[PDB]
């Protein structure tokens, strides 16, 4: 029935929420705006994107945020007639500190206008809101220890949240220190039988990742750990196509069944490589998967052992699937950008991105370079398959080398590749390739750039991705295409390749326009095509 | 009569401006808020701070800005009965790009409410406005080349500025490529006798720094280079106490005399070290000096060779000295912080820094770590001398290791040291040392931390800087001091030590409070003492 | 019956050989001279050093050899009335190449004058001689692939050796490529039942290490791999005190029993650290352990699962215990240095190290520094316990800072610490600490070196190692001891700390004398003491 991953491409930290017979999963979005994606399902198999809650500067202001800062793991719940969304804005992501703030927003409906944030605390990321049976509310999060002689993951902190006073009350207490896997994060609380069950993520979000579960009769512990912990992990299964299994959340369905959603990374093919030396590269980032849970002696168990199954049995409900929510060829005739498109850190107003200036075209007025954490005229969508084609049609007339416009394959500000139109003193308006690898830039078509003829209005730009490798191509007419003689490697756009280890997103493909002279020069994009192959 | 530097500690890129018998210098301030410091003098010997023009978010919004980003070289001038201040907000300071924006503000007076900014261009930093003798205005700046096969300093660009239209009009034109020293920046135009003189900075702002001058009978050139260029440089003078002489501006006094203000670095004592191997470390950063000029065959000449002299002859005027504009022991009596104190990137409101919460105390409500480019509860002043003592007295009750308050000696987010009060599980409230060196943190007193007794209201914190080294000491009663047994090295808080190259500020000393838990805990500082020894 | 490890401290790549009811283990020695250690046992429990075969420069000339070059995994066998020892001299240990040459030497007895070397090949390390039941002999080793886009471990090459002709004959052929673990290494052939069994090490000699075994009816394959492979590994057993389990050799006992000897690393205590993030630091290097085998369906199985056991049941023989073969306090009254002492790379003659010059003393005439891969006057023995004291008493009169003598804890030329006597211009004869970490040197007692009174003939030097940390101490009278106020960390002298990953030895402690002036000054060491606990 259900084949994993259920949300493919960049969809980390799944937070599942049941309301009656409707099912919702919220995922993390990091530096990508608007914040948080929420998907809806009736059967836990078929998923549609239904909300992007954090879309006002008042809720989320990420200008200047570092790569893989911003919205880390979110928590979605439903109680007292409304949804509650907890999120972080992480400002520091390297060194001894992880400075970040936790906020609560609510909405009567999933896709409404969510409230302005209530500040909660800053003591660590992965905040989660528990609604106890007695009506009381409790916030759990990881607690950050910056000290040099210490492991940073101090455990799980708990504090009561007062709905009336709109603040945390009483005194924060550590309720769980973790197991020897450490890196204890992603806390979630569940009241089942006579017990409070505390789910955590452990071992870090790379190949040692795990989901850990413990139980207590007291909300404050001590929590005893699952006798066969971890509840879930891919670490001891190096051949499993689903790696990095952890950061899970539990759903008890209306049909009295139990399921476990979690993130996973799918490494590129590694034939002829040592199995254990380096466990792979994941250009699709961390995706969402689902597993079935069964119960023994007051403990939940992943059906099929503690490793993640590629295929599972769905809940005992009717199949409810959804119509495709985007066009393979987006011709930009709508009065809104398709919701699969995102921008970096900030919303782009009509002065930067516009569908209005020229009907049938997305106009991007050139801003800063692809290395800027501030203002980029860049509109992009996730890689969601290993094998796909992406294509755009653009008219652009740069008057200086400081201006560019192109198709970008992009991981972060220091890691990206592009086929772009720019200007050259001798050759005039040209086509070139440009790559950025850990801030180091190369121009591989150096001295051999494609001259664009004065009479060509639209340049056609394409990328064809084939698992491990990809190639750029172009056309001046839309029918006859020419390969550019450079083979690119998809592993360079993966979490695992990034040397900072603050690498929590995934590859995007999109349309960019830069104007470094500040003359407000723009490019018109007639369509954007994304098609799985 | 005039001893250099005239402005000590962090005071780079002096832009001099004459209005009658009044003289003003504007210097760059980078990430430090508010933007730009303007000093006033009558005699060019004695200088007083009179303006801090960029004090509104509408003018300068640097949250998230990289270290040594923000406000680079400013340009101050006076024309048509008003002051004209040109400045940059530089967003990217490493790699192939230098994303940054150029703005103009004006004020009828030096110390009034400067206008909201008019956006100029983005083509490169070091913008300068020229007021031609016919009433037309011209902007010159550097033109940035990001290409791999190319030197970044494409030369000097010029475009007319329309006062009435509030924008640049016509087409931008490169008027000068520079000499073979390259790194052509800091352009300033002057109409003298019958020539347009173009003064540039070349060689880079390190030890190869130079001031290059050229002239043309046409504004658009071609420009002919001074026959004995550089006009000013320190490079051939390795024994000169004033290094890095460059980025100059020219004043013609009301006494028909000519001077040249310039930045300079003052390396720490390096007796016994090889003269040319490494030319020094400057913790006072780039400071402002002044040279005398003389004219020979339509060319200005720095008096006493093209190297900077330590002492010059002042202009033919009466000496006017100023009263001391800060207290040695600032007891925080005013309803405003002394103008030598600045904040990082952003203004701090009364929710973060206040003199109103506890009379005669600066209260700092704890925010993010010393590594944050976002919101730090940090109030600091420049090291302005090689030998000094700085001291504070603070009330602070931390309830967690997530909270701290202390005395900080600070270069940037990744380079600093501190004597701070925090909390320890076993020891309770404690004093400790902490250093950060290129993001790597050490805690020199780990396991040896100073236990602060419960009955102690105030902890006194002291730093004593003796040129190449400094030491922290503490006291519980204000009378009996104990040195902490660790000797620090001042060269680690210097421009020349920072491996990024983007190191354009200088050492500061100040008061910090962090609350990483988000509980709004605060520290009350009774006084701040800074005294030259 | 038997507690692991059986050979403690630096004892990697065990090659076991049975001759009747005598058992022999040879281990690798890398840059330490003489080459190869052979231990003897009757019961597999108690082991005594009996031979150091490679003691002539004709056999082993290692001057200039890089750290962790020289003698890699050896192979010891017995057939046709003599012992056969195969060894490598590895010259290149970093980069695409691993240049090294394989040699055979023979001796009628374990401890006699071994023959001069018969050169064999250079196709890759871990050579092993097989003696087929039909009186023919074949060499197996790993095949080295230097190519830029190739895994260097091409597999196992096999080739016949001819006794009469003193060389290899016929055609070389690959018999095994390995499993997905790769890094295929340490091949050994055994004829058991109707199958040839080929044993290899896979996964690399760090935490992914395994022993792999396969079988075939033909000497040339194809080899089918053990269905429950690996035969032995510590990888899926992160809590096991014995890690890196692999590079095994098989013994069949005169009692019709089967055992597997292997190398293993025992990480230092790491309480509070993430189980999987970094699996540990092993200052005792790679040690020798022993496992029991059983047979099931024509395949051998490690008794007690495929992870290594800490305690095993040895073979049904009478226990034969050995007398201690060194004095706790070696007073240097003997004619020759105790055989637990080794020198770096080369033998040291009486011109450098001698027990004859000064009765009751080991005299070292100073040579090159601790960073020299050529001639060091350095006599050292293995760290063999996590908790020990080592101590010496030395007479030394340096006349220049170019001269030193002291007690050294040493990993390689770039990684060591020492308490040493030297000379200072103003203080004169001093005692100081010095450390070297990846070539970076520190003097942590700089400016506070201990003045040695001129009337003191002997300085007493001590190190006390307590698992994760150690401290040096000194005395002038041998009764009253003062700690030097620096705590050192044992992990910095471990295989796992070394950045080059050519780190195959272990920590040593010994006596050193340097004379950088060439005045042939010397140090007289009265005793050397090593004591567990
Ligand atoms: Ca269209
Ligand atoms: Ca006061
Ligand atoms: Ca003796």
């Amino acid at each position: 029935k259900i084949k994993n991953p259920i949300l493919t491409g960049f969809h980390p930290d799944p937070s599942i929420c049941r309301v009656g017979d409707d099912y919702y999963i919220a995922v993390s979005t990091f530096e990508w705006f608007p914040g948080v994606r929420i998907y809806h399902s009736k059967d836990l198999k078929n998923w549609r994107l239904v909300a992007r809650p954090l879309n006002r500067l008042s809720q989320l202001n990420m200008i200047g945020n570092p790569d893989s800062g911003g919205v880390w793991a979110p928590h979605l719940s439903y109680s007292d007639g409304k949804f509650w969304l907890i999120y972080t804005d992480v400002k520091v992501v390297e060194g001894q500190w992880k400075d970040g703030h936790n906020y609560l927003v609510t909405c009567d409906t999933i896709d409404g206008a969510w409230s302005d944030p209530i500040y909660l605390n800053s003591s660590g990321f992965d905040p989660s809101l528990f609604h106890d049976e007695d009506g009381r509310k409790y916030l759990v999060n990881m607690y950050w220890d910056h000290r040099v002689d210490h492991h940073p993951f101090y455990g799980i902190v708990l504090q009561e949240y007062s709905v009336e006073q709109k603040k945390l009350v009483g005194e924060p207490k550590i309720i769980f220190k973790g197991t020897d896997l450490r890196i204890t994060e992603g806390p979630h609380l569940y009241k089942i039988n006579g017990y409070y069950y505390l789910l955590t993520a452990e071992g870090g979000t790379r190949y040692n990742h795990a989901a850990t579960i413990a139980r207590s009769t007291s909300l404050y512990g001590p929590y005893e750990v699952h006798p066969d912990n971890p509840l879930l992990t891919s670490w001891p299964y190096p051949r499993n196509p689903l790696q990095k299994a952890g950061h899970a959340s539990i759903v008890h369905t209306h049909t009295d069944e139990w399921f476990l959603v979690h993130l996973t990374g799918r490494p590129l093919p590694r034939e002829g490589q040592p199995l254990l030396e380096h466990r792979g590269y994941c250009p699709l980032g961390r995706e969402t998967a689902i597993q079935r849970l069964e119960w023994k002696d007051g403990w939940p168990y992943v059906v099929g052992g503690n490793g993640p199954s590629l295929e599972i049995d769905g809940p005992s409900v009717e199949e409810v699937s959804w119509e495709k929510d985007y066009d393979e060829k987006d011709d930009f005739d709508g009065d809104t950008l398709n919701h699969h498109f995102q921008t970096l850190r900030i919303p782009l107003g009509e002065d930067i991105a516009t569908l209005k200036a020229r009907p049938g075209h997305l106009r991007l007025y050139g801003r800063e370079s692809l290395t800027s954490r501030f203002t980029q005229a860049f509109v992009a969508r996730r890689w969601q398959h290993f094998h796909f084609v992406a294509e755009t049609k653009v008219s652009f007339r740069p008057t200086t080398f400081q201006q560019s416009a192109g198709l970008v394959n992009y991981y972060n500000t220091q890691n990206w590749t592009t086929l772009q139109i720019t200007w050259h003193e001798e050759k005039g308006r040209i086509l070139e390739l440009m790559t950025c690898d850990h801030l180091v830039v190369d121009q591989p078509l150096r001295g051999r750039e494609i001259v664009v003829p004065d009479d060509i209005e639209y340049v056609y730009l394409r990328v064809t991705v084939q698992a491990t490798t990809y190639k750029y191509s172009y056309s001046f007419d839309g029918m006859n295409w020419i390969d550019l003689p450079v083979t690119f490697e998809s592993y360079k756009l993966s979490d695992d390749y990034i040397k900072s280890r603050a690498a929590f997103t995934g590859a995007f493909v999109g349309m960019h326009c830069r104007d470094g002279s500040g003359q407000n020069n723009y490019a018109d994009f007639d369509y954007f095509l994304y098609k799985e192959l």
